[PDB]
């Protein structure tokens, strides 16, 4: 056939540089966990050319975890190591796949996920977060969903909470078990739970993604970020209801914090067109000038 493809990074085989002894690693508390599995804080000792003595970052499946999802955690691994690094991104250090079950080391983000951040904050100033704050961890998002897009990579679950602040409170993207990587369409399989407060109508009532997709769950997160972590349309259910007010054209109300010119941004992200949402490279032009 045709002499020339786009490179499923799926269909890779895993890449032994990744490989870093089990041995070298020491788990410690607990993350974030599921139903799934888990994401432990470890420490590793002589890992790449970091620091001898390394905090990171393991995800994991419970024992319990059929074939099907050890599949899942592999593409995921495989992708994360496509991609190469970036700054605003949750970047892959290693994993171990001999000698035992697949974990996929991350970097270590001390300061946690942004959510939870921004309503600490919310509830001591009640008991200090400013604009130019706000405004750089969502230029930071961007940043990292720009790099995202611009290589095929649609994350599909852009949210406060799996936004996570590092060393000098430096937002990056965390959390791709529901990345995929395309190109043009991806469809949705089924019945995975999803985020459907985040989604864009064309994946919750046509089941597809583009990267476009993503910047309506960026829009709504924008939404969290001026809000101070409030939950997306506070106080309306999923149900008909709302599926009817997302296709029919509501928007979520100005939030408090949101200038008037990040909420306009906010609102061309909820265009129902999604070739009418800006581009993430657009988004941060608009938030590198604000
Ligand atoms: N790669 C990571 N790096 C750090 C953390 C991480 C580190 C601490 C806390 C935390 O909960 N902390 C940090 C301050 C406040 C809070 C206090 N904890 C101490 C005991 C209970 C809560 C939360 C996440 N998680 C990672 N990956 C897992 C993950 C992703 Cl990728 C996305 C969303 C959620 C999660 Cl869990």
């Amino acid at each position: 056939g045709n002499s020339y493809t786009f490179i499923d990074p799926t269909q890779l085989p895993y890449n032994e540089k990744w490989e870093f002894p089990r041995n070298n690693l020491q788990f410690g508390k607990t993350l974030g966990a599921g139903a799934f599995g888990k994401v432990v804080e470890a420490t590793a000792f002589g890992l790449g050319k970091e620091d001898a003595v390394l905090k990171v970052a393991v995800k994991m499946l419970k024992s319990t975890a059929h074939a099907d999802e050890k599949e899942a955690l592999m593409s995921e691994l495989k992708i994360m190591s496509h991609l190469g690094q970036h700054e605003n991104i949750v970047n892959l250090l290693g994993a171990c796949t001999h000698g035992g079950p697949v974990l996929v080391i991350t970097e270590y983000c001390c300061y946690g996920d942004l959510l939870n951040f921004l309503r600490r904050k919310a509830e001591a100033d009640l008991d200090p977060l400013e604009l130019r704050d706000l405004l750089h961890f969502s230029s930071q998002v961007a940043q990292g969903m720009a790099f995202l897009a611009s290589k095929n990579c649609i994350h599909r679950d852009v949210a406060a909470r799996n936004v996570l602040l590092t060393n000098g409170h430096v937002a990056k993207i965390g959390d791709f078990g529901l990345a995929r990587d395309i190109m043009s369409n991806y469809i949705v399989k089924g019945n995975a739970r999803l985020p459907v407060k985040w989604m864009a109508p064309e994946s919750i009532f046509d089941c597809v993604y583009t990267v476009q997709s993503d910047v309506w769950s960026y829009g709504i997160l924008l939404w969290e970020i001026f809000s101070l972590g409030l939950n997306p349309y506070p106080g309306i259910l999923v149900n008909s209801k709302f599926y009817k007010l997302v296709k029919d054209g509501y928007q979520m109300a100005q939030p408090a914090f949101a200038p008037k010119n990040i909420y306009s941004i906010m609102q061309a992200c909820w265009a129902l067109e999604p070739t009418h949402r800006p581009t993430f490279q657009q988004i941060c032009s608009f938030l590198q000038e604000q």
